[PDB]
Protein backbone atom coordinates (compact mmCIF):
# COMPACT_ATOMS: atom_id res chain seq x y z
CA UNK A 1 0.00 0.00 0.00
CA UNK A 2 1.22 3.55 -1.05
CA UNK A 3 -0.43 6.32 0.21
CA UNK A 4 0.14 10.18 -0.41
CA UNK A 5 -0.69 12.98 0.99
CA UNK A 6 -0.74 16.00 -0.76
CA UNK A 7 -0.08 19.55 0.64
CA UNK A 8 -2.42 21.89 -2.14
CA UNK A 9 -2.74 25.35 -1.04
CA UNK A 10 -4.54 26.48 -3.85
CA UNK A 11 -6.44 29.88 -3.54
CA UNK A 12 -6.79 30.87 -6.93
CA UNK A 13 -10.08 28.50 -7.88
CA UNK A 14 -12.30 30.77 -4.93
CA UNK A 15 -10.26 33.81 -5.77
CA UNK A 16 -9.53 34.22 -1.94
CA UNK A 17 -6.25 34.62 -0.41
CA UNK A 18 -7.10 32.99 2.50
CA UNK A 19 -7.34 29.51 1.60
CA UNK A 20 -3.23 29.21 1.09
CA UNK A 21 -2.93 29.54 4.62
CA UNK A 22 -5.84 27.50 5.47
CA UNK A 23 -4.51 24.67 3.22
CA UNK A 24 -0.95 25.29 5.57
CA UNK A 25 -2.83 25.07 8.36
CA UNK A 26 -4.72 21.78 7.74
CA UNK A 27 -1.61 20.37 7.52
CA UNK A 28 -0.50 21.25 10.24
CA UNK A 29 -3.65 20.35 12.25
CA UNK A 30 -3.21 16.36 10.75
CA UNK A 31 -2.23 13.38 11.79
CA UNK A 32 1.14 12.12 11.32
CA UNK A 33 1.08 11.00 6.96
CA UNK A 34 1.14 7.65 7.09
CA UNK A 35 3.19 7.52 3.96
CA UNK A 36 4.51 10.24 1.00
CA UNK A 37 4.08 13.91 1.57
CA UNK A 38 4.21 16.36 -1.38
CA UNK A 39 3.35 20.24 -1.68
CA UNK A 40 1.96 21.04 -4.54
CA UNK A 41 3.70 24.64 -5.65
CA UNK A 42 1.15 27.46 -5.46
CA UNK A 43 2.40 31.33 -5.40
CA UNK A 44 1.51 33.13 -2.58
CA UNK A 45 -1.28 35.66 -2.87
CA UNK A 46 0.65 39.24 -3.12
CA UNK A 47 -2.40 41.26 -2.84
CA UNK A 48 -2.62 41.57 -6.60
CA UNK A 49 -5.76 40.66 -8.26
CA UNK A 50 -5.70 37.71 -10.59
CA UNK A 51 -7.51 38.58 -13.98
CA UNK A 52 -10.10 36.78 -15.34
CA UNK A 53 -8.42 34.59 -18.71
CA UNK A 54 -11.53 33.45 -21.68
CA UNK A 55 -14.09 33.20 -18.42
CA UNK A 56 -12.17 31.68 -15.89
CA UNK A 57 -10.10 33.96 -12.82
CA UNK A 58 -6.78 32.67 -12.81
CA UNK A 59 -6.82 30.53 -15.85
CA UNK A 60 -2.84 30.10 -16.46
CA UNK A 61 -1.75 29.37 -12.84
CA UNK A 62 -4.28 26.99 -12.15
CA UNK A 63 -3.45 25.17 -15.28
CA UNK A 64 0.06 25.38 -14.14
CA UNK A 65 -0.85 23.69 -10.91
CA UNK A 66 -2.42 21.23 -12.12
CA UNK A 67 -0.05 19.91 -13.90
CA UNK A 68 2.46 20.21 -11.20
CA UNK A 69 -0.16 17.81 -9.38
CA UNK A 70 0.04 15.70 -11.70
CA UNK A 71 3.54 14.94 -11.75
CA UNK A 72 4.00 14.92 -8.29
CA UNK A 73 1.10 11.96 -7.96
CA UNK A 74 2.85 10.34 -10.71
CA UNK A 75 6.11 10.28 -9.20
CA UNK A 76 5.02 8.18 -6.00
CA UNK A 77 2.18 6.06 -8.29
CA UNK A 78 -0.03 5.68 -5.22
CA UNK A 79 -2.45 3.48 -4.30
CA UNK A 80 -4.42 6.46 -2.09
CA UNK A 81 -4.69 9.78 -1.86
CA UNK A 82 -5.03 12.05 1.06
CA UNK A 83 -5.41 16.12 -0.28
CA UNK A 84 -5.35 19.37 2.37
CA UNK A 85 -6.69 21.99 0.21
CA UNK A 86 -6.84 24.35 -0.78
CA UNK A 87 -10.47 25.54 -2.95
CA UNK A 88 -12.21 22.16 -4.19
CA UNK A 89 -10.25 22.22 -7.59
CA UNK A 90 -7.60 21.23 -6.05
CA UNK A 91 -9.12 17.27 -6.00
CA UNK A 92 -8.98 17.34 -10.32
CA UNK A 93 -5.47 16.20 -10.84
CA UNK A 94 -6.23 13.27 -7.30
CA UNK A 95 -9.82 12.23 -8.22
CA UNK A 96 -8.50 11.59 -12.37
CA UNK A 97 -5.81 9.57 -10.75
CA UNK A 98 -8.06 7.39 -8.61
CA UNK A 99 -9.87 6.89 -12.18
CA UNK A 100 -7.47 5.85 -13.81
CA UNK A 101 -5.96 3.49 -10.85
CA UNK A 102 -9.64 2.14 -9.92
CA UNK A 103 -12.13 2.98 -13.42
CA UNK A 104 -15.51 2.02 -13.15
CA UNK A 105 -15.22 0.73 -9.44
CA UNK A 106 -14.93 4.27 -8.18
CA UNK A 107 -17.44 6.26 -6.75
CA UNK A 108 -17.02 9.85 -5.62
CA UNK A 109 -18.98 10.90 -2.75
CA UNK A 110 -18.68 14.81 -2.65
CA UNK A 111 -19.35 16.21 0.37
CA UNK A 112 -20.79 20.07 0.00
CA UNK A 113 -23.41 22.50 0.19
CA UNK A 114 -23.19 22.70 -3.83
CA UNK A 115 -22.51 20.21 -6.41
CA UNK A 116 -19.73 22.14 -8.57
CA UNK A 117 -20.88 20.96 -11.81
CA UNK A 118 -21.08 24.84 -13.10
CA UNK A 119 -18.82 25.74 -16.20
CA UNK A 120 -17.27 29.28 -17.36
CA UNK A 121 -20.66 30.09 -19.09
CA UNK A 122 -22.26 30.42 -15.51
CA UNK A 123 -19.19 31.01 -12.95
CA UNK A 124 -15.84 32.73 -13.39
CA UNK A 125 -14.22 30.96 -10.22
CA UNK A 126 -13.27 27.14 -11.19
CA UNK A 127 -13.88 25.52 -7.83
CA UNK A 128 -17.16 25.64 -8.81
CA UNK A 129 -15.93 22.99 -11.92
CA UNK A 130 -14.23 20.77 -10.79
CA UNK A 131 -16.92 17.59 -10.41
CA UNK A 132 -18.03 18.76 -13.85
CA UNK A 133 -14.87 18.49 -15.29
CA UNK A 134 -14.52 14.71 -13.49
CA UNK A 135 -17.15 14.09 -15.05
CA UNK A 136 -15.55 15.17 -18.52
CA UNK A 137 -17.71 17.74 -19.05
CA UNK A 138 -16.98 21.61 -19.13
CA UNK A 139 -13.78 23.72 -19.62
CA UNK A 140 -11.55 21.80 -22.44
CA UNK A 141 -8.26 22.95 -20.59
CA UNK A 142 -9.23 21.18 -17.88
CA UNK A 143 -11.36 18.19 -19.16
CA UNK A 144 -8.96 17.23 -21.39
CA UNK A 145 -6.66 15.72 -18.38
CA UNK A 146 -9.13 13.36 -17.51
CA UNK A 147 -8.52 10.18 -19.43
CA UNK A 148 -11.32 7.88 -17.48
CA UNK A 149 -14.15 10.41 -17.01
CA UNK A 150 -16.66 9.28 -14.36
CA UNK A 151 -19.76 8.38 -15.11
CA UNK A 152 -22.84 10.36 -13.11
CA UNK A 153 -24.31 7.52 -11.64
CA UNK A 154 -20.72 6.70 -9.74
CA UNK A 155 -20.96 10.32 -8.06
CA UNK A 156 -22.97 10.90 -4.77
CA UNK A 157 -23.30 14.19 -3.82
CA UNK A 158 -23.80 14.22 0.37
CA UNK A 159 -25.43 17.83 2.14
CA UNK A 160 -26.19 19.61 -0.63
CA UNK A 161 -29.79 21.47 -0.42
CA UNK A 162 -31.15 24.56 -2.36
CA UNK A 163 -29.63 23.98 -5.83
CA UNK A 164 -29.56 26.82 -8.35
CA UNK A 165 -31.79 26.28 -10.76
CA UNK A 166 -28.32 25.57 -13.39
CA UNK A 167 -27.43 23.09 -10.86
CA UNK A 168 -31.14 21.27 -10.45
CA UNK A 169 -31.34 20.67 -14.20
CA UNK A 170 -27.69 19.41 -14.37
CA UNK A 171 -28.04 17.29 -11.63
CA UNK A 172 -31.84 16.20 -13.10
CA UNK A 173 -30.82 15.86 -16.71
CA UNK A 174 -27.73 13.44 -15.72
CA UNK A 175 -29.16 11.38 -13.38
CA UNK A 176 -27.18 12.33 -10.48
CA UNK A 177 -27.62 11.25 -7.24
CA UNK A 178 -27.91 13.14 -3.88
CA UNK A 179 -28.43 12.79 -0.44
CA UNK A 180 -29.82 15.77 1.81
CA UNK A 181 -28.53 17.35 5.19
CA UNK A 182 -31.76 15.55 6.42
CA UNK A 183 -30.94 12.31 5.01
CA UNK A 184 -27.75 12.33 6.44
CA UNK A 185 -28.53 12.80 9.74
CA UNK A 186 -31.24 9.88 9.26
CA UNK A 187 -28.44 7.09 8.65
CA UNK A 188 -27.36 8.35 4.92
CA UNK A 189 -29.64 5.45 3.68
CA UNK A 190 -29.15 6.81 -0.06
CA UNK A 191 -25.14 6.75 0.25
CA UNK A 192 -25.17 2.85 1.54
CA UNK A 193 -27.51 1.96 -1.59
CA UNK A 194 -25.92 3.42 -3.92
CA UNK A 195 -22.37 1.85 -2.70
CA UNK A 196 -24.15 -1.66 -2.95
CA UNK A 197 -26.40 -0.82 -6.57
CA UNK A 198 -23.74 0.91 -7.88
CA UNK A 199 -21.24 -1.63 -6.98
CA UNK A 200 -18.73 1.30 -5.63
CA UNK A 201 -15.67 -0.65 -4.62
CA UNK A 202 -12.94 1.95 -4.00
CA UNK A 203 -14.23 5.31 -2.93
CA UNK A 204 -13.06 8.77 -3.35
CA UNK A 205 -14.54 11.16 -0.77
CA UNK A 206 -14.56 15.11 -1.06
CA UNK A 207 -15.67 16.87 1.67
CA UNK A 208 -15.52 20.62 0.94
CA UNK A 209 -16.24 22.13 5.01
CA UNK A 210 -18.60 24.66 3.73
CA UNK A 211 -21.04 21.77 4.25
CA UNK A 212 -20.77 22.48 7.37
CA UNK A 213 -23.26 24.98 9.34
CA UNK A 214 -21.38 28.27 10.14
CA UNK A 215 -22.81 28.91 13.13
CA UNK A 216 -20.78 25.92 15.00
CA UNK A 217 -17.49 25.73 12.06
CA UNK A 218 -16.44 29.55 12.04
CA UNK A 219 -14.03 28.69 9.34
CA UNK A 220 -15.60 28.52 5.97
CA UNK A 221 -16.76 31.41 3.63
CA UNK A 222 -20.35 32.11 5.00
CA UNK A 223 -18.72 32.49 8.76
CA UNK A 224 -16.68 34.98 7.13
CA UNK A 225 -16.67 37.93 10.04
CA UNK A 226 -19.37 41.41 9.36
CA UNK A 227 -21.00 39.46 7.04
CA UNK A 228 -24.43 40.31 5.65
CA UNK A 229 -27.26 37.99 4.98
CA UNK A 230 -27.23 38.47 1.07
CA UNK A 231 -23.15 38.76 0.65
CA UNK A 232 -23.07 35.35 -1.52
CA UNK A 233 -25.91 35.32 -3.73
CA UNK A 234 -28.21 33.35 -0.98
CA UNK A 235 -26.85 30.37 -2.24
CA UNK A 236 -27.00 27.50 -0.18
CA UNK A 237 -24.87 27.54 3.15
CA UNK A 238 -23.92 24.71 5.42
CA UNK A 239 -26.50 22.50 7.69
CA UNK A 240 -24.22 19.90 8.91
CA UNK A 241 -22.50 19.38 11.66
CA UNK A 242 -18.62 18.16 11.93
CA UNK A 243 -19.78 14.69 13.97
CA UNK A 244 -22.58 14.31 10.78
CA UNK A 245 -19.40 14.90 8.80
CA UNK A 246 -17.15 12.14 10.09
CA UNK A 247 -20.23 9.47 10.75
CA UNK A 248 -20.98 9.94 7.08
CA UNK A 249 -17.44 8.90 5.95
CA UNK A 250 -17.18 6.26 7.66
CA UNK A 251 -20.32 4.95 7.42
CA UNK A 252 -18.93 5.01 3.71
CA UNK A 253 -15.96 3.98 4.31
CA UNK A 254 -17.24 0.52 5.75
CA UNK A 255 -19.27 -0.12 3.31
CA UNK A 256 -16.36 0.51 0.52
CA UNK A 257 -12.50 0.61 0.26
CA UNK A 258 -11.51 4.76 0.91
CA UNK A 259 -8.68 5.54 -1.87
CA UNK A 260 -9.18 9.52 -1.28
CA UNK A 261 -10.14 12.40 0.75
CA UNK A 262 -10.02 16.02 -0.07
CA UNK A 263 -10.51 18.37 2.25
CA UNK A 264 -11.35 21.48 0.36
CA UNK A 265 -12.07 25.04 1.41
CA UNK A 266 -10.77 25.77 4.75
CA UNK A 267 -11.11 29.91 5.31
CA UNK A 268 -9.47 30.28 8.55
CA UNK A 269 -10.63 33.93 9.52
CA UNK A 270 -9.05 33.89 12.84
CA UNK A 271 -5.96 32.10 12.56
CA UNK A 272 -5.46 34.75 9.15
CA UNK A 273 -6.66 37.97 11.52
CA UNK A 274 -4.33 36.42 14.21
CA UNK A 275 -1.26 36.07 11.94
CA UNK A 276 -1.67 39.36 10.08
CA UNK A 277 -2.13 41.03 14.14
CA UNK A 278 1.17 39.28 15.47
CA UNK A 279 3.12 41.11 12.05
CA UNK A 280 1.61 44.53 13.30
CA UNK A 281 2.40 44.60 16.69
CA UNK A 282 5.52 45.59 18.71
CA UNK A 283 8.64 43.57 20.07
CA UNK A 284 7.10 40.23 18.36
CA UNK A 285 9.62 39.31 15.40
CA UNK A 286 10.76 43.33 15.77
CA UNK B 1 23.61 43.95 23.73
CA UNK B 2 19.60 43.47 23.87
CA UNK B 3 18.81 40.21 24.65
CA UNK B 4 15.50 38.96 23.80
CA UNK B 5 13.33 35.87 24.63
CA UNK B 6 10.81 34.02 23.61
CA UNK B 7 8.97 32.36 25.23
CA UNK B 8 6.47 29.52 24.47
CA UNK B 9 3.93 29.28 27.18
CA UNK B 10 1.23 26.59 26.81
CA UNK B 11 -0.03 26.73 30.47
CA UNK B 12 -3.92 26.08 30.47
CA UNK B 13 -4.73 25.50 34.30
CA UNK B 14 -4.97 29.26 35.55
CA UNK B 15 -7.94 29.15 33.08
CA UNK B 16 -9.17 25.15 33.51
CA UNK B 17 -9.39 24.97 30.09
CA UNK B 18 -7.75 22.87 27.82
CA UNK B 19 -7.96 24.47 24.30
CA UNK B 20 -5.56 26.98 25.64
CA UNK B 21 -2.85 24.30 25.66
CA UNK B 22 -3.29 23.79 21.20
CA UNK B 23 -4.26 27.78 21.26
CA UNK B 24 -0.75 28.25 22.03
CA UNK B 25 0.85 26.01 19.67
CA UNK B 26 -1.10 27.34 17.38
CA UNK B 27 0.01 31.04 18.10
CA UNK B 28 3.93 30.25 18.22
CA UNK B 29 3.47 28.39 14.68
CA UNK B 30 0.90 31.87 13.75
CA UNK B 31 3.84 34.40 14.67
CA UNK B 32 6.29 36.04 12.78
CA UNK B 33 10.28 33.87 13.04
CA UNK B 34 11.78 34.68 16.27
CA UNK B 35 14.85 37.50 16.32
CA UNK B 36 16.37 36.03 19.58
CA UNK B 37 16.34 32.81 22.22
CA UNK B 38 13.17 30.67 22.23
CA UNK B 39 12.34 28.74 25.21
CA UNK B 40 8.69 26.35 25.66
CA UNK B 41 7.74 26.07 28.94
CA UNK B 42 7.11 22.29 29.73
CA UNK B 43 3.07 21.58 30.38
CA UNK B 44 1.68 18.49 30.36
CA UNK B 45 -0.87 18.12 27.53
CA UNK B 46 -5.08 17.78 29.26
CA UNK B 47 -5.56 14.19 29.36
CA UNK B 48 -9.08 14.89 30.24
CA UNK B 49 -8.48 13.88 34.00
CA UNK B 50 -10.22 16.90 35.38
CA UNK B 51 -8.10 19.51 37.92
CA UNK B 52 -8.66 19.79 41.09
CA UNK B 53 -9.30 22.88 43.48
CA UNK B 54 -6.30 23.15 46.01
CA UNK B 55 -6.74 25.75 49.02
CA UNK B 56 -8.98 27.65 46.63
CA UNK B 57 -6.73 27.56 43.67
CA UNK B 58 -7.59 24.72 40.60
CA UNK B 59 -4.34 23.14 40.07
CA UNK B 60 -2.77 25.02 42.47
CA UNK B 61 0.72 22.61 42.70
CA UNK B 62 1.22 22.46 38.75
CA UNK B 63 0.65 26.23 38.44
CA UNK B 64 3.40 26.95 41.01
CA UNK B 65 5.52 24.30 39.45
CA UNK B 66 5.28 25.85 36.01
CA UNK B 67 5.97 29.93 37.05
CA UNK B 68 8.92 28.42 38.72
CA UNK B 69 10.21 26.82 35.57
CA UNK B 70 9.22 29.87 33.61
CA UNK B 71 11.14 31.69 36.11
CA UNK B 72 14.00 29.14 35.76
CA UNK B 73 14.16 29.89 32.05
CA UNK B 74 14.13 33.60 31.72
CA UNK B 75 16.88 33.64 34.21
CA UNK B 76 18.73 31.69 32.30
CA UNK B 77 18.76 34.28 29.27
CA UNK B 78 18.41 36.86 31.50
CA UNK B 79 16.27 38.74 28.87
CA UNK B 80 16.15 42.51 28.54
CA UNK B 81 12.92 41.90 26.56
CA UNK B 82 10.20 39.12 26.79
CA UNK B 83 7.59 37.87 24.07
CA UNK B 84 5.19 35.37 26.07
CA UNK B 85 2.93 33.16 23.90
CA UNK B 86 0.27 31.86 25.84
CA UNK B 87 -1.70 29.99 27.33
CA UNK B 88 -4.03 32.09 29.92
CA UNK B 89 -3.05 35.19 31.64
CA UNK B 90 -1.36 33.47 34.43
CA UNK B 91 1.50 33.26 32.03
CA UNK B 92 2.83 36.88 32.15
CA UNK B 93 3.39 36.27 36.31
CA UNK B 94 6.89 35.40 35.97
CA UNK B 95 7.51 37.46 32.91
CA UNK B 96 6.45 40.59 33.97
CA UNK B 97 7.88 40.26 37.67
CA UNK B 98 11.57 39.80 35.86
CA UNK B 99 10.66 43.37 33.62
CA UNK B 100 9.67 44.39 36.73
CA UNK B 101 13.05 43.85 38.91
CA UNK B 102 15.01 44.69 35.59
CA UNK B 103 13.08 48.07 35.44
CA UNK B 104 11.56 48.86 38.43
CA UNK B 105 9.57 51.79 38.97
CA UNK B 106 10.12 52.74 34.75
CA UNK B 107 8.44 50.25 33.67
CA UNK B 108 4.60 50.53 32.96
CA UNK B 109 2.10 47.76 32.21
CA UNK B 110 -0.47 48.13 29.79
CA UNK B 111 -2.76 45.35 30.87
CA UNK B 112 -5.41 45.19 27.42
CA UNK B 113 -8.37 42.90 29.13
CA UNK B 114 -11.84 42.87 29.12
CA UNK B 115 -11.26 42.37 33.06
CA UNK B 116 -8.78 43.49 35.50
CA UNK B 117 -7.32 39.97 36.89
CA UNK B 118 -7.12 41.27 40.34
CA UNK B 119 -9.19 38.82 42.13
CA UNK B 120 -8.23 36.66 44.76
CA UNK B 121 -8.87 32.81 45.56
CA UNK B 122 -11.59 34.40 48.02
CA UNK B 123 -13.10 35.39 44.72
CA UNK B 124 -12.85 33.08 41.81
CA UNK B 125 -10.62 29.64 41.77
CA UNK B 126 -9.52 30.07 38.76
CA UNK B 127 -6.48 31.48 38.89
CA UNK B 128 -5.72 33.60 35.35
CA UNK B 129 -7.96 35.78 37.24
CA UNK B 130 -5.63 37.07 39.93
CA UNK B 131 -2.05 38.07 37.53
CA UNK B 132 -2.40 41.78 37.79
CA UNK B 133 -3.18 41.61 41.54
CA UNK B 134 -0.28 39.62 42.19
CA UNK B 135 2.10 41.69 39.98
CA UNK B 136 0.89 44.02 42.64
CA UNK B 137 1.77 41.92 45.73
CA UNK B 138 -1.67 41.48 46.63
CA UNK B 139 -3.37 38.11 46.95
CA UNK B 140 -2.64 34.30 47.54
CA UNK B 141 1.81 34.38 49.56
CA UNK B 142 2.35 31.26 46.80
CA UNK B 143 2.50 33.65 44.29
CA UNK B 144 3.07 37.56 45.28
CA UNK B 145 6.12 35.40 47.03
CA UNK B 146 7.85 35.42 43.79
CA UNK B 147 7.22 39.33 42.86
CA UNK B 148 10.25 40.61 44.34
CA UNK B 149 9.23 44.61 42.97
CA UNK B 150 5.74 44.76 42.74
CA UNK B 151 3.92 47.25 40.37
CA UNK B 152 2.72 49.83 41.95
CA UNK B 153 -0.60 50.42 40.73
CA UNK B 154 -0.13 54.19 39.41
CA UNK B 155 2.12 52.28 36.78
CA UNK B 156 -0.69 50.45 35.43
CA UNK B 157 -3.52 50.87 32.81
CA UNK B 158 -6.14 48.78 31.98
CA UNK B 159 -7.53 49.59 28.28
CA UNK B 160 -10.60 47.47 27.39
CA UNK B 161 -12.26 47.36 30.82
CA UNK B 162 -15.71 47.47 30.88
CA UNK B 163 -18.81 46.62 33.18
CA UNK B 164 -16.24 45.17 36.29
CA UNK B 165 -17.91 42.83 38.79
CA UNK B 166 -18.33 45.37 42.43
CA UNK B 167 -15.30 43.69 43.99
CA UNK B 168 -13.51 45.02 41.06
CA UNK B 169 -14.78 48.19 40.85
CA UNK B 170 -13.75 48.63 44.33
CA UNK B 171 -10.38 47.53 44.20
CA UNK B 172 -9.74 49.53 41.30
CA UNK B 173 -10.53 52.46 43.30
CA UNK B 174 -9.11 52.02 46.44
CA UNK B 175 -6.16 51.62 44.72
CA UNK B 176 -6.23 54.22 42.36
CA UNK B 177 -5.79 52.20 39.08
CA UNK B 178 -6.41 54.01 35.52
CA UNK B 179 -8.69 52.17 33.32
CA UNK B 180 -9.64 53.56 29.43
CA UNK B 181 -12.94 52.05 28.14
CA UNK B 182 -13.47 50.28 24.81
CA UNK B 183 -14.98 53.42 23.59
CA UNK B 184 -12.15 55.38 24.60
CA UNK B 185 -9.73 52.85 22.77
CA UNK B 186 -12.10 53.34 19.74
CA UNK B 187 -11.69 57.43 20.03
CA UNK B 188 -7.81 57.70 20.23
CA UNK B 189 -6.92 56.07 23.48
CA UNK B 190 -6.57 59.63 25.18
CA UNK B 191 -5.98 57.76 28.73
CA UNK B 192 -3.59 55.85 27.22
CA UNK B 193 -1.49 58.49 25.99
CA UNK B 194 -1.73 60.66 28.91
CA UNK B 195 -1.20 57.80 31.41
CA UNK B 196 2.33 57.61 29.44
CA UNK B 197 2.83 61.05 29.21
CA UNK B 198 2.38 62.14 33.24
CA UNK B 199 3.91 59.05 34.88
CA UNK B 200 6.71 59.37 32.53
CA UNK B 201 6.35 55.27 31.87
CA UNK B 202 9.71 54.77 30.02
CA UNK B 203 9.68 51.46 29.09
CA UNK B 204 5.99 49.28 28.69
CA UNK B 205 5.08 45.09 29.30
CA UNK B 206 1.56 44.98 26.68
CA UNK B 207 -0.32 41.94 28.17
CA UNK B 208 -2.78 41.18 25.44
CA UNK B 209 -6.00 39.06 26.94
CA UNK B 210 -7.46 37.97 23.70
CA UNK B 211 -11.20 38.02 25.13
CA UNK B 212 -10.76 41.93 24.84
CA UNK B 213 -11.78 41.05 21.77
CA UNK B 214 -15.58 41.00 20.40
CA UNK B 215 -16.44 37.36 20.17
CA UNK B 216 -19.09 38.37 17.02
CA UNK B 217 -15.79 39.39 14.91
CA UNK B 218 -12.83 37.20 16.49
CA UNK B 219 -14.24 33.82 17.16
CA UNK B 220 -10.92 31.86 19.48
CA UNK B 221 -11.74 33.18 22.50
CA UNK B 222 -14.12 31.80 25.28
CA UNK B 223 -17.12 34.19 24.43
CA UNK B 224 -17.11 32.40 21.22
CA UNK B 225 -17.51 28.58 22.38
CA UNK B 226 -19.35 27.57 19.57
CA UNK B 227 -23.22 26.77 21.01
CA UNK B 228 -22.87 29.15 23.91
CA UNK B 229 -25.76 30.41 25.95
CA UNK B 230 -26.28 34.06 26.74
CA UNK B 231 -25.53 33.50 30.48
CA UNK B 232 -23.20 30.50 30.39
CA UNK B 233 -20.44 32.93 31.41
CA UNK B 234 -22.31 34.26 34.45
CA UNK B 235 -22.59 37.55 32.47
CA UNK B 236 -19.46 38.67 33.28
CA UNK B 237 -18.29 41.70 31.03
CA UNK B 238 -17.27 39.94 27.22
CA UNK B 239 -14.58 41.79 24.49
CA UNK B 240 -16.07 44.94 22.71
CA UNK B 241 -12.72 45.73 20.88
CA UNK B 242 -11.99 44.49 17.41
CA UNK B 243 -8.19 43.33 16.06
CA UNK B 244 -7.22 46.41 14.54
CA UNK B 245 -7.99 48.65 18.05
CA UNK B 246 -5.81 46.68 19.74
CA UNK B 247 -2.78 46.92 17.40
CA UNK B 248 -3.47 50.95 17.09
CA UNK B 249 -3.62 50.56 20.69
CA UNK B 250 -0.38 49.18 21.35
CA UNK B 251 1.69 50.50 18.60
CA UNK B 252 0.41 53.76 20.23
CA UNK B 253 1.44 53.08 23.22
CA UNK B 254 5.05 51.57 22.09
CA UNK B 255 5.56 54.70 19.87
CA UNK B 256 6.08 57.00 23.06
CA UNK B 257 7.63 54.07 25.22
CA UNK B 258 10.39 51.39 24.63
CA UNK B 259 8.62 47.99 24.72
CA UNK B 260 9.78 45.21 26.72
CA UNK B 261 7.31 42.81 27.52
CA UNK B 262 4.36 41.80 25.19
CA UNK B 263 2.08 38.76 26.32
CA UNK B 264 -0.65 37.05 24.17
CA UNK B 265 -3.30 35.07 26.42
CA UNK B 266 -6.66 33.33 26.20
CA UNK B 267 -6.41 32.04 22.98
CA UNK B 268 -9.32 29.60 22.93
CA UNK B 269 -9.35 28.20 18.99
CA UNK B 270 -12.54 26.35 18.91
CA UNK B 271 -12.55 25.50 15.16
CA UNK B 272 -9.01 24.46 15.38
CA UNK B 273 -9.34 21.75 18.07
CA UNK B 274 -12.93 20.94 16.23
CA UNK B 275 -11.03 20.43 12.86
CA UNK B 276 -8.13 18.27 14.40
CA UNK B 277 -10.43 15.94 16.26
CA UNK B 278 -12.46 15.78 12.81
CA UNK B 279 -8.91 14.63 10.96
CA UNK B 280 -8.34 12.14 14.01
CA UNK B 281 -11.47 10.33 13.50
CA UNK B 282 -11.63 10.02 9.47
CA UNK B 283 -11.15 7.22 6.95
CA UNK B 284 -7.44 7.17 5.71
CA UNK B 285 -5.94 10.04 7.28
CA UNK B 286 -7.65 9.44 10.95
ZN1 LIG C 1 -17.06 22.54 -3.43
ZN1 LIG D 1 -19.10 24.53 -1.52
ZN1 LIG E 1 -6.91 38.33 31.57
ZN1 LIG F 1 -10.04 38.29 30.33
Amino acid sequence: NKPLRLIFPQWQGGDNPPYYLGSQLLAWLSPDPKGAVEEVPVPKPTGEPLQEENGIVGRSILIDQLSEARQLIEKHTPDSLVVLGGDCLVSLAPFSWLLEKYKDKLGILWIDSHPDVQTPKEYKNAHAHVLGELMGNGDSDFTRTVKHPVSPQKIMIAGIHDPLPYEANFISEHKIQTCSPEQVRSGAQPVLDWIKNEKIEYLAIHIDLDVLDPHNFRSVLFAKPGRGQHDFGDVAEGKLNIPDVVKLANQAASISKAVGLTIAEHLPWDALNLKNMLEELPLIGK
